[PDB]
């Protein structure tokens, strides 16, 4: 298919059979970096992401669209031979459910045995039969992970946001699609990769929960953005806003500690002399550090602080709000922020390329596609003819 | 090195230079999938992440670990020698310290035209004098790129926890370092790469920021847990505690408003046949929904909640504890969490090896190895003599 050549993805074929953002992403990502990605639609149900009036035009950008009925007859067939030059292949549904459809590892082998084929479900590819099949999205992988349970304020769990389970395992699908590419290169044989969204998030979550599995104890929520475990870290009220601060170094707990009050702390059992970070639960001056802390910070502005923290070598930033990126002077001399055009010429803003390759860069080279818009040219691509194709779409197996 | 050969990374040479979460997790992830992988630390000092009892025993499992001094005198002439049979080197810094220090990526390459270079940092490469060179954090990450202001409860923002920008962080670096690894055998070029985790959230934040960019407003956050746009979504309470769901599908919303009384509200302007999602502000009938979701759910059971949803395919999850998931059946079934022996003959309980590799899957084969444990193996397996050896050590430039 017709595209600039570019990035470290080059020359790569990828498909995804997905909706929303979990599936999608991961194959999208392919694309951000050079791959030649194609979106498989339902002929009757597009993918449910394009009612959202801006995100897709980020989301599914670099992208070409196919419609296809992948499990029924003339449409099953032109699935199967689209395998055939086919790299990776990321499909994201109910547990095993594409076996359940006919379509097994083993027919896709069939028709490519160099296939790597990438699986994203909620609870996996197998195990019981109370959880397998069960449908997913990110609040019940957060969930089922012991992810949601750290997160919130002491007394209200909640989700992390936006949809951060989504983005890991996407993420983590394109990680290990990538890596047993590398393999087939060596073996000449595909692989299968059953990725599980509870045991994504569950990795994710184990800097304390080790602590839980070995012995000890689990940490407690933070409350109102401070960390549960560490004082002087997190999320601070200020005179004209929020700031996040990491009370770390000896120096800088010495210091800190003269400007708030609290430099008869220092030297102390408690606190004894070379103290670098400050263990809340532990320690029985915790809750006054942070009542001396949230003062001083109370009657400063975050000008005032940031230079002070400067002077100290305390590591800080303000909590910045959306509308404060675009003029932000680290995003505008790196261009984190970009523009591009729509497949209709119209101007859509939004994250450049991430990250930044030196040797080979990303590139946006097209909007967001219709769908089923590069269906005739992906049917003509793996060898159908013109009628083949106007037949196919008569009998409703595909949108062009 | 001595190891066993499996998984899809096997026989690739990878290196780290960082401490704490984001640059290591970035280089052990290759560790899990079979790849030889180095971890430098300091002579005189260790990675900080030894000082927590219990979690670097998953973090640094399947390590060999190098102690050196890299960018003096003989030590640098030893890491610029180990770069020489090296494939990846991944580098977590403020900003380009490694420049500043005397090794440029123009340095590395006169060693290793091929080597892939993972530059992880706060703010980059490049950018401005203000910003580039500051100390990298996830919690300033999180507030750098929009993250954490979307994160929390409608008057109290905060963080996602536990340090999700770090993984974030991570993950893609050794995404990209694989996207580019894939480049080289193509082409034989090596590769920088430039990842800034202000970048990298901004990228996962997008969901809804992409309507503020475009024209439209942004979304408020979550109250409660609960989604801020789309009704019937988040956390919701049952009789005997918390749930997720997902209100989504049209025979899902149609069965659900019928047991909760809201079966006069279908097939109407306000909620048309075939809805699909309920999208609570533009719907006048939102907060209704919630009344009479939350109504229904506290006279019911979790167990009540999860039978009725999974008759309606209505995708919910109970909120899992810690203490839960150990025997969860799925959890079991798919041995989600075990046991390996520590280095120095304890054992240790964590997540298995994720995702799971059919042909070639991963395997944990050692624990985290002890500060310098393997200098005098890496030292001699690149050429260098046993009293080279001692010299580096007699220099402070090495420890064994
Ligand atoms: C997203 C998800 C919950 C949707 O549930 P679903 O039951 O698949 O609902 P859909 O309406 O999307 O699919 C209905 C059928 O159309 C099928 N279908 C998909 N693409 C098709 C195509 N091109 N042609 C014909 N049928 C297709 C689906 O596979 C499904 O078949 P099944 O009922 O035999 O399992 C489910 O795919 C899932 O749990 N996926 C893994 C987790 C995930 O990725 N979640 C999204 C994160 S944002």
């Amino acid at each position: 298919l017709p595209m600039p050549k570019f990035g470290p993805l080059a020359g790569l074929r990828v498909v995804f059979s997905g909706i929303e953002i979990a599936g999608p992403f991961a194959g999208q990502m392919f694309a951000e970096w050079g791959a030649e990605v194609i979106w498989i639609e339902n002929v009757a149900w597009a993918d449910t992401i394009r009612v959202q009036p801006n995100y897709p035009q980020l989301s599914r950008r670099n992208l070409h669209a196919l419609s296809l009925n992948i499990f029924k007859d003339e449409g099953r067939e032109a699935f199967l031979k689209l395998m055939e030059t086919t790299d990776i292949f990321i499909e994201a549904s109910k547990g095993p459910a594409f076996a359940r459809r006919g379509i097994t590892d083993e027919v896709l082998w069939q028709h490519n045995p160099k296939l790597v084929i990438a699986h994203l479900s909620g609870f996996g590819q197998y195990g019981t039969e109370e959880y397998t099949n069960l449908p997913a999205y990110n609040t019940i992988a957060q969930a089922f992970s012991g992810y949601l349970i750290q997160n919130g304020d002491v007394d209200q769990p909640m989700p992390a946001f936006p949809y951060t389970a989504d983005y890991f395992s996407g993420l983590t699908a394109t990680t290990a699609a990538l890596a047993a590419l590398h393999k087939v290169r060596e073996t000449g044989k595909g692989e299968s990769i059953d990725i599980a969204m509870y045991e994504v998030m569950l990795r994710m979550g184990q800097y304390f929960m080790m602590d839980y599995f070995n012995g000890g104890e689990m940490c407690p929520r933070m409350s109102k953005g401070k960390d549960p475990y560490y004082a002087g870290c997190g999320l601070y009220k200020c005179a004209d806003g929020y700031i996040v601060m990491e009370l770390v170094g000896i120096t800088q707990i010495e210091e800190c500690f003269k400007d708030i009050g609290l430099a008869h702390l220092l030297g102390t059992p408690e606190i004894p002399e070379g103290t670098q970070l400050i263990h809340r639960i532990e320690c029985p001056y915790g809750p006054l550090v942070e009542e001396k802390l949230d003062a001083w910070l109370a009657t400063h502005t975050i000008a005032e602080v940031k230079e002070r923290f400067a002077e100290l070598n305390i590591a800080c930033a303000k909590v910045l709000t959306v509308p404060e990126l675009e003029s932000n002077p680290q995003y505008v001399a790196r261009e984190s922020i970009t523009q591009w055009q729509t497949m209709d010429g119209r101007t859509c803003k939004g994250p450049n390329i991430m990250p930044k390759f030196k040797n080979n860069p990303g590139q946006i080279w097209r909007g967001m596609p219709s769908h089923g818009m590069d269906t005739a040219a992906i049917l003509k691509n793996i060898g159908y003819s013109e009628n083949d194709i106007q037949e196919l779409v008569s009998k409703g197996l595909a949108k062009v």
